[PDB]
């Protein structure tokens, strides 16, 4: 367990909450289009409120130009969606940097954090003028967390009081439990187009795993990494070398059998077309030819990474192992999907191609945390310090 302040363990009665929150909901002609990340940070927010805070809740939205607000930016109709949903008048104020009216029961939503000049760059006159407003800072938005701005850590130094919200705090607490001294065997799915760009996370998780299942491109440069033909698969040849030390550093399981179409038939004008047209084949891993394109695992790899999964008891899910968008290629997925599910690992998911599989195979359910971090979770497992998880450290 990690030593930070929590807010479900403080009592606010009477107290000054300033809450950041992951407000920042798609909006198309001033109506929100999905009030995912609303419905989430709802509970922190009612929390507060039955604990007889005075509840100040403050997000970014867009990409805005700081200095320059536009209304299609603007918190207005998150401040109307908090008021029929909380049944109260949540006020939206657009002047606060020099104090806000808030009386204990009541929620007031701050303007758009991504209005004020310095943000970005978390600059201390900002930090200390948002620290004024409360007396407690309560982080609740870990999606933001590996930046380090005005908002999200210089508040945290300057507050009297900082802590983490219950999303944070169940978000660390999940991550911790893969990252820090997870129970043995420790498996992790790592899948993308690229070495590359999860090279960070390879290498971390080589460190702390027992086996390192592999998918997609990335699959396919250590498949070249251990001498095999990939014919005109999608792979990294730069980093088939350092595929093949981290192969030797840590056990990554081969595919035995693979799902392969003809590049005669694949389209890059339109790649997920042809590839739903084309026919799919499954080969023995030797047998692939010069003109093969790797798009799923086989049959029999599908059943060999479920037996690792099944014999695992920690599991981190980041993505899958064929392109599963096409159902041809998806059966390999499913089966994998239904693999983490079913153990009785504690399992951990990230990453917006693992969430896609999660929904479309429905075993939302049986994931034992399911993350929305996106590039905040990648810079977790790669093990990088976090800026706005650190300061909350430092004030704990």
């Amino acid at each position: 367990h990690m030593n930070f302040q929590r807010m479900t363990d403080l009592n606010l009665a009477g107290k000054r909450v300033l809450i950041r929150e992951d407000l920042n909901v798609p909006v198309k002609n001033g109506v929100i289009t999905s009030d995912a990340r609303l419905r989430a940070a709802l509970p922190t927010i009612k929390a507060a409120l039955e604990k007889g805070a005075a509840v100040m809740v403050f997000s970014h939205l867009g990409r805005p130009v700081e200095g320059e607000p536009k209304p299609e930016q603007s918190l207005a109709p998150v401040a109307a969606y908090l008021t029929e949903a909380l049944g109260q008048e949540v006020k939206l104020f657009t002047d606060y940097l020099d104090g806000v009216e808030v009386e204990a029961g009541q929620v007031v939503l701050l303007e758009n954090v991504r209005f004020n000049p310095g943000e970005k760059k978390n600059n201390p006159e900002l930090a200390q003028k948002y620290a004024a407003l409360c007396d407690v800072f309560v982080m609740d938005a870990f999606g933001t967390a590996h930046r380090a701005e005005a908002s999200t850590e210089g508040v945290a130094r300057f507050a009297p009081v900082a802590a983490a919200g219950p999303l944070l705090a169940a978000e660390l607490d999940a991550l911790g439990r893969a990252m820090q001294t997870p129970e043995k065997p420790m498996v992790a799915i790592v899948a993308g187009s690229k070495v590359s760009t999860k090279l960070d996370v390879l290498n971390s998780l080589s460190g702390i795993c027992d086996q390192l299942i592999v998918g997609g491109g990335i699959a396919n440069t250590f498949l070249a990494a251990a001498g095999y033909n990939v014919g005109k698969s999608l792979y990294e040849a730069d980093l088939v070398e350092t595929a093949k030390q981290i192969a030797a550093k840590v056990s990554v399981p081969l595919p035995t059998d693979v799902v392969v179409a003809d590049a005669s038939q694949i389209n890059f004008e339109d790649f997920l077309g042809s590839l739903a047209a084309a026919q799919a084949v499954i080969k023995k891993v030797e047998d692939v030819t010069a003109n093969d394109m790797i798009l799923d695992v086989g049959p029999e790899t599908a059943k060999a990474f479920a037996n690792i999964l099944t014999t695992s008891k920690t599991i981190l899910w980041n993505g899958p192992v064929g392109v599963f968008e096409v159902d041809q290629f998806g059966e390999g997925t499913k089966a994998l999907s239904l693999a983490v599910a079913q153990s009785d690992a504690f399992s951990i998911a990230g990453g917006g191609d693992t969430l896609a599989a999660i929904d479309k195979y429905n075993v939302a359910d049986q994931i034992g945390y399911i993350s929305t971090g996106g590039g905040a979770f990648l810079e977790f497992v790669e093990g990088k310090t976090l800026p706005a998880v650190a300061v909350l450290l430092e004030r704990a």
